[PDB]
């Protein structure tokens, strides 16, 4: 009678397994003291090594992933993990997913998914009005960022040769004589995806110009002239502009506004990567600092990095959904998107917002936001630590001054760091230089928090110059 | 921050838990059908009486009772047999309750630790079933279709690596002669396959779709003659995607033919299993995909035939060094997604938990019922059927304007919600289809859907 499936003879089955993990994780979770544990792969790659997966119950399996997962899983809900951008989550994207690991809807056609197809729509359709996207707008929930940026660029490249070659469409035909002139323009503290994507689309790294950024890491807009100009010069076409509306290391913004005059002075098609930077569009006060998103083509957002919502969960916007068409009175999403078969993951704005408010989310966002202002404030303060900028967002880029001797120092604290366990940074090199990163979304970290991970720095930092 | 999950909140978690149980189970228990017929139209008049911007998981709840859960599509009841969306496992549920809290990204080892090596250890499991060599490798995608996107992706990028010395498209973008590059696959290929080709710049047109056998089945014999067409054109045959399990027949090219061309022309391999993949884990039906070993990449979806929760997709290569196109264990540098969550999880805990021995014996009576399914369509005097399954799938049509009954037929069933049908087109004509994932469809289930496509139809043909 196939006992492992999910039905009405086995729901009794399922409360009691979800009664044990409940068990197991209320355990685990009150005894983790730290954000890890510090153990290498090599260390943990030996527990592995005689686990053979051709051959005991749930107790069983979760004894063992005790030691093999949970033990030395790195805790993003510790106030301590201070390093990329992995939130905490919120309790009603836990709720989602339990309901979702039930029903199992795919929304890619309404035939697989009934009300999940419209709850999509809704939240999708809310995004629009707090991005200020105009009337005829639409979207779509991705697998992540970098699926959304792929979209951008594909639709960008798409659109171009839809207008400047009379029905030459590339979905059909490939890509036409000129492809190899098309320019697309970002930041240097662009995401990496924007490259990559133009990788996949046929077009190389090489189709894309990096622009200088300000003494605030934003994007400068006289060099991205200057760049458009050299690149009509060389006979080249300019075709994009990325502007990224939070850059991964700085959480620096992008002139959008001055960006967006000159995307339309030269007809090009304006992205806006919002993966980091969409936590603003919930903020009461902030919100003005992501003024000029509305003027986008497409704007790309992470719910998983700003929005307190598990992975995945994340979506791609357009300005016009007719330029959607280059990727495809039943509803099916699937001629909007670039997957097929697509989980329910809408189901967690839908059930965050229901629940909690959407100020619940800016309360949590704006006191991260301030969390960051006192940090910039604690790291400057300390004579040892130099720091680059103040906080456009939740990250600080600083390291330890006590120059390929400086990188050493610093690229080894992080190791450190890691290694003890106590707390999680992270590195990024800047002008070729390491530099350590601290990057806030957890808004129950306290100053006390922050000033400890600052000694720790600081402690192996003079531990790196003076050996004990 | 009342709502963060973290050591404060696991009371409210807990207690929150039990909500969904309770909830569930009553919703559960009382689904006698496995959908309710409702029309889009109908469910959108409730749908905007809600307003996003304007408060507990109880409301939450008893609001999401009507529209979402009310109207569901059941994939559970015996009675969907429609696409391939199949019953999901314990385990599977297991992981996903887990993945939740932790809530790892398997991109880097410093946002998974374990989580990575896990799936470390379900792709090299993945590989030894299906039997590639050595410097073989593999990667969780969100699905088939991210999956196959990576083959032509690799297909492409390697063809000029080796052809063009030293011009990586990764960096310069596609070379002069491109334009002439030529993928093969059956005309009941997935259409994934053209998507990835618009995605890459090749388009549509670098497709050559491959005429099948009387078994629905690839031609070698026609897939010779469009390698050596494309020759003489001077054009560049460069891969072939082989689908051992079309989505509509279930049919399987023929993997050992195949390979053999591919070697003589030096193309690359491509095997889409998505669907196929199932008999992996059958004790009997395994030796039914022979020659998949001999594959460059393969397509393989546990979320079609593994009985795990969407997302749940790997892809796979037969050499590492092919994903250094895409480019501490950090699996991102063999992945075209960034950020990504540990569905390799569902994989684990259901090995771990279940048999693999348990996956293959589900899949081996699915693949019974199916044959039953076969005969009895077979027998009823006003059905056509098209072939014996090969896997799961049976395509079919009422013949007593046949599409156009047909296609009212499948939309009446939807409607009347007592069963969930699919449909296709074959040769510019519309079928009906029956896919089987639910080893506790009966007979007796199978024909009640028949009768309700029958009754449908001489409804259309007399007007009652
Ligand atoms: C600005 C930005 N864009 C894109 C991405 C890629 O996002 P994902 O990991 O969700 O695919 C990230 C990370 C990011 O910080
Ligand atoms: C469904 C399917 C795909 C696409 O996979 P998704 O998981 O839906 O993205 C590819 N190939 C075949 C044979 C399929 O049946």
């Amino acid at each position: 009678p196939h006992d492992f499936i999910f039905n009405d003879h086995q729901l009794s089955a399922w409360a009691r397994q979800t009664e044990q993990v409940l068990a197991l994780m209320t355990e685990t979770v009150k005894g983790v003291e730290k954000p890890f544990s510090g153990i290498l792969p090599h260390e943990l790659a030996r527990e592995f090594s005689g686990v053979d997966l051709d051959q005991g119950s749930n107790e069983a399996a979760l004894e063992e992933l005790k030691k093999l997962y949970l033990r030395d899983a790195v805790w993003f809900h510790h106030p301590k993990y201070v390093a990329h951008l992995n939130c905490p989550v919120v309790l009603p994207s836990l709720l989602a997913e339990q309901i979702m690991a039930a029903v199992n809807s795919s929304v890619d056609t309404w035939d697989q998914s009934a009300g999940g197809t419209l709850i999509e729509q809704k939240v999708i359709d809310w995004t629009l009005s707090r991005i200020g996207l105009p009337a005829g707008a639409d979207g779509i929930f991705t697998s992540g960022g970098t699926q959304s940026n792929l979209m951008a660029m594909l639709l960008a490249r798409d659109s171009w040769c839809a207008a400047h070659h009379p029905g030459h469409l590339i979905k059909h035909r490939g890509l036409p004589h000129d492809a190899a002139k098309w320019r697309v323009f970002t930041s240097k503290l662009s995401h990496f995806s924007i490259q990559k994507s133009m990788a996949i689309l046929g077009l190389g790294y090489d189709a894309v110009i990096p622009v200088d950024y300000d003494e605030r890491y934003r994007m400068d807009v006289d060099c991205l002239k200057q760049e458009v100009q050299r690149c009509l010069q060389q006979g080249l076409i300019p075709v994009a502009v990325v502007a990224t509306s939070g850059t991964t290391d700085f959480g620096s913004i992008d002139p959008l506004g001055a960006i967006s005059e000159l995307c339309k002075h030269h007809g090009m098609w304006m992205h806006v990567d919002a993966a980091y930077g969409c936590g603003l569009l919930v903020s009461e006060s902030h919100r003005p600092r992501l003024a000029g998103i509305e003027k986008a083509d497409s704007v790309t957002v992470d719910y998983h990095k700003s929005f307190f919502q598990t992975v995945s969960c994340g979506a791609f916007f357009v300005r016009d959904k007719h330029h959607l068409s280059h990727v495809t009175g039943t509803p099916n999403l699937v001629n909007k998107s670039i997957q097929t078969t697509r989980r329910f993951d809408a189901l967690k704005m839908w059930l965050t917002l229901r629940v909690s408010g959407p100020m619940a989310l800016g309360n949590a966002f704006d006191d991260i936001l301030a969390l960051t202002q006192i940090a910039h404030q604690l790291l400057n303060a300390h004579p040892a630590i130099e720091v680059l900028h103040v906080p456009e967002l939740t990250t600080q880029i600083f390291r330890y001054v006590p120059d390929a001797l400086t990188d050493e120092i610093n690229t080894n604290i992080r190791k450190a760091v890691f290694r003890s366990g106590n707390a999680v940074i992270a590195g990024t090199k800047v002008n070729g230089r390491q530099y350590l990163k601290f990057t806030l979304l957890n808004p129950n970290t306290t100053a006390a928090d922050i000033e400890d991970v600052i000694a720790l720095i600081v402690h192996y930092g003079r531990e790196q110059v003076r050996g004990p």
